[PDB]
């Protein structure tokens, strides 16, 4: 029994974190094979930050310009180059810890796990979810750039985010590690700003399943619904549009519950129309949209990463 | 800037877990130098866990009774004991990834990180609380027992827990790494119930704390309280005592922010009053209690290891 935000075991990503200084500028970066990928913003001073033009700070430095140490060992850079939004290091030492890795660009709605960094050191694991509007509420202060978020999926790490900046009102941006940006920003210090946030739908459709699986069932009713007349209802309260993809992808949450994916959307319409009466879910007084179909399937069947 | 649970990196302690088999019972062990640590019952049929006799049941087994297998490493048992509840097998080989450690024994209201496992591979990694009646509550199936719960300070990991069982409300009990029980649980299906569970005051303080310094002010209110007045009140919502010492620990946090303690208390007093009216604090709806005052340091002055 029991639910929890979880995060998966760091020890792979671990192995791949280093620091990266350039002048009075250190972040973090992740080194697979022989190159160190992080945010190209470390070729920049403060004053570059306001209009940098990338193309022209990087062909002034040489290999030697930039410190690249693995724990307090240093690497040498033998060449750079740059892709969209990453600076690429590639190193005279390929990583002896390098895990089987992919590189995956993930979808608004989408979980991660996020190992925060200072100086090429890991402080700490959280899990995260990709918001509709394309930022994350992470926890970064001032050096955290370059720290990575990953799946473990079987055997191979999937690495999708690496964080870039923080907006104004918290929240936080940053790119796949083909350094392409989630969401409408750009790594200029100017007027940038979150869009309107949306509630992720399919997961607090999941997150209700786990409440079940976990004895909470005060929240069923007698009644069904259309996905149609889901949709008008669900919209009315700035929830996502619920699609017949991810009525298919809560199927097996649904069979291990016995409870058919519309009436649990019946459910979910009753909650926003009436609210929860005071009573709570999982020990949540708001409906939880961080946790994906398959985290609930992973954290209540016990999966395992090795 | 932002405020989230936040687990310790977990590498040093993957490095350590192995699966245990004794019979046709799996679980979880913990392999440091050339000691494998897991629970007790590791040795128990379902039928024995109802009265078990552990000095009988023991002295039964031979070495070879117990199968450890570190990934595809066979590792030979040389030789068992028993320290109260935990079974400590002697093995032919040191681990190679053996971290600085301690065992430890922490108090209610102290947070560690738990890497719950499953036949001696990581499923996942997060934050807990010992909660004041000594359960903690995880997220713990079949199979999890021996999952370890540490802290890390600098390159030394702490371990302060050991998941034994799930207790009827669903919530979980262990031992520290000594086999000595939190609270008065016992290795037996008999009957036992969690203590009425308390919320941790201090911690909900310094969660308070943390809502100033990212810039969330909305709480807090032109009054101040007397340690006792605060006492009176926050029992009567079924809140821990607030002793001297808890004050004490909240010193750099009320400095760094000037916030007298006993002002937060009064915002504290008017937030269980009140509610939230329908805003939230870092995020949550509830007053977050799993946070202590040196987590919310460590997170808002990002210290690594
Ligand atoms: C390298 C230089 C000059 C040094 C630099 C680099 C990056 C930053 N920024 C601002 C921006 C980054 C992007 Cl990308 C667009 S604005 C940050 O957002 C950094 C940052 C990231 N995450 C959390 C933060 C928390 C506090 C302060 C800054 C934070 C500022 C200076
Ligand atoms: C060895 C044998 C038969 C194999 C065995 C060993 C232990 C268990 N128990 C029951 C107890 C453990 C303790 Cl200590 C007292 S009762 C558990 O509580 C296991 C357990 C732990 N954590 C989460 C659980 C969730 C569901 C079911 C059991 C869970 C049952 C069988």
């Amino acid at each position: 029994s029991g639910f929890r935000k979880m995060a998966f075991p760091s020890g792979k990503v671990e192995g791949c974190m280093v620091q990266v200084t350039c002048g009075t500028t250190t972040l973090n970066g992740l080194w697979l094979d022989d190159v160190v990928y992080c945010p190209r913003h470390v070729i920049c001073t403060s004053e570059d930050m306001l209009n940098p033009n990338y193309e022209d700070l990087l062909i002034r430095k040489s290999n030697h310009n930039f410190l690249v140490q693995a724990g307090n060992v240093q690497l040498r850079v033998i060449g750079h180059s740059m892709q969209n939004c990453v600076l690429k290091l590639k190193v005279d030492t390929a990583n002896p810890k390098t895990p089987k890795y992919k590189f995956v660009r993930i979808q608004p709605g989408q979980t991660f796990s996020v190992l925060a960094c200072y100086n090429g050191s890991p402080s700490g694991v959280y899990q995260c979810a990709m918001r509709p509007n394309f930022t994350i509420k992470g926890s970064f202060l001032n050096g955290s750039c370059g720290s990575v978020g990953f799946n473990i999926d079987y055997d191979c790490v999937s690495f999708c985010y690496m964080h870039h900046m923080e907006l104004p009102t918290g929240v936080h941006a940053g790119t796949d590690l083909e350094g392409n940006f989630y969401g409408p920003f750009v790594d200029r210090q100017t007027a940038q700003a979150a869009g309107t946030d949306t509630t992720i739908t399919v997961n607090v459709l999941a997150w209700l399943y786990a409440a079940v699986i976990n004895g909470d069932r005060w929240f069923l009713n007698r009644f069904t619904t259309t996905l149609n007349d889901f949709n008008l209802v669900a919209m009315k309260y700035n929830y996502e549009p619920l699609t017949q993809d991810h009525v298919d992808i809560l199927g097996p949450l649904s069979a291990q519950t016995g409870i058919a994916v519309l009436d649990m959307c019946a459910s979910l319409k009753e909650l926003l129309q009436n609210g929860m009466n005071g009573r709570t879910i999982l020990g949540s007084a708001l409906l939880e949209d961080e946790f994906t179909p398959f985290d609930v399937v992973r954290q209540c069947s016990g999966v395992t990463f090795q």
